């Protein structure tokens, strides 16, 4: 891959390696008991040990078996799409003393960069859990927990990645794997940052030391932008180096609240900020959420911001009507025609996007085949009703 000048256009495998309850809401919906979620496993953690191993496999078999299959690479292929980011947890690789979860992920990973190679597709592997969680949330496999910097916590994530690094950054996978991600999202406002320092720059040095020239990418741990510029850099003579940033606008009351043309400007702003940092930059998730309505989304037993059901926030309007695409006005799906346009502008301003998520159950903002399909995702990509909102030069 030439990050100079080659643009990344790719969609997440999400809900596959790790669970996300509102990415699959059918796996955990049977713990319900009539209206009361108070019995809903929280996440992979507490799912698995609420299930037992063998119960654990049985339906993880399946659903790693069918989730994701050869098909849907030759799809994101016709799609016109060159990328697909794969996040997994580190129990995939290692388990703790007394951790529930089961194995076996590993197989369909190896699979999947197969069916990335025959379908001319490039690979981040991204590592999304470590052991304690790196912030709590529920993609991380462990909600409401930030103990990664811990005990051996960090240390046991180290030797995972030096496995990763062994397996996939060496020469068996250099026609497929342009990245390695050492970590997905860690909370920066929580954590010791320097401590976060040394172990990006451990695990920089650890893969180099293996012979490995595959990219490092370092996620931005929800820092300002330009934060990472004085990080990792050619002066110092640490290189390939690449900065994921993810963006939302539906994770604040404030942020819900803008009008539609404000949800642009911030948007195009992305795109003008990303512009000035060093490093080479990619924005590794982000969708067409103008709400934080689909159902879980911000943790089982919980509600929705957008219609003030969940942290404080006023009420904006309610959320049953755009639980289904094919209720949505005219008027919301061209602001979601619009909005997304916008991103994409200002993502390929720099390095490309990777949209969050191929696909989901039942809910359309965070799925890239039901947005297509429904015509508010540009197909082929580069179409534009909106032409230059942003007016990058």
């Amino acid at each position: 891959w030439d990050y100079d000048n080659n643009v990344i256009r790719g969609v997440n495998l999400g809900g596959w390696f790790v669970l996300e309850p509102y990415m699959t809401p059918s796996l955990f919906e049977p713990f319900q008991n009539g209206n009361d979620q108070s019995g809903v496993p929280v996440d992979e953690y507490h799912w698995t040990q609420t299930l037992g191993k063998e119960a654990a496999l049985r339906i993880l078999q399946k659903h790693w078996s069918t989730w994701i299959t050869e098909q849907d690479f030759k799809q994101i292929s016709n799609l016109g799409l060159n990328f697909v980011r794969i996040p997994i947890g580190y129990w995939a690789f290692q388990l703790l003393d007394n951790d529930p979860y089961v194995q076996g992920q590993v197989q369909y990973l190896e699979k999947a960069l197969g069916w990335a190679r025959k379908n001319n597709i490039r690979v981040w592997i991204d590592l999304h859990g470590a052991p304690g969680s790196q912030n709590g949330f529920d993609n991380s496999g462990l909600r409401d927990s930030y103990n990664f910097q811990n005990g051996d916590n960090t240390q046991v994530t180290l030797n995972v990645l030096n496995t990763i690094f062994k397996k996939y950054g060496g020469n068996e996978y250099s026609d497929v794997v342009i990245g390695i991600e050492l970590l997905n999202e860690p909370l920066g406002p929580v954590l010791n940052m320097d401590k976060l320092k040394q172990f990006f720059l451990d695990g920089y040095n650890s893969l180099r030391q293996t012979g490995s020239v595959t990219p490092v990418i370092i996620h931005d741990a929800f820092q300002v932008f330009g934060y990472w510029n004085n990080f990792l850099t050619v002066a110092e003579g640490q290189w390939n180096v690449v900065v994921d940033h993810h963006h939302y606008q539906v994770f604040s009351g404030g942020e819900l609240s803008r009008n539609i043309n404000d949800h642009i400007s911030v948007a195009c702003n992305w795109g003008w900020d990303a512009k000035k940092e060093s490093h080479w930059n990619v924005a590794g998730s982000w969708s067409a959420a103008l709400t934080d309505c689909a159902k879980w989304l911000n943790g089982v037993n919980r509600g929705a911001r957008y219609e003030g059901a969940y942290d404080n926030a006023p009420y904006i309007g309610s959320c049953q009507p755009l639980l289904d695409i094919s209720q949505w006005s005219d008027e919301h799906k061209t602001d979601t025609r619009r909005y997304i346009e916008a991103q994409l502008d200002a993502f390929e301003y720099t390095g490309g996007w990777v949209f969050w998520s191929w696909k989901t159950e039942n809910a359309p903002e965070w799925s890239f085949q039901t947005l297509t399909y429904n015509g508010l995702f540009p197909q082929p990509v580069t179409d534009r009703q909106f032409p230059n909102q942003c007016g990058f030069h």
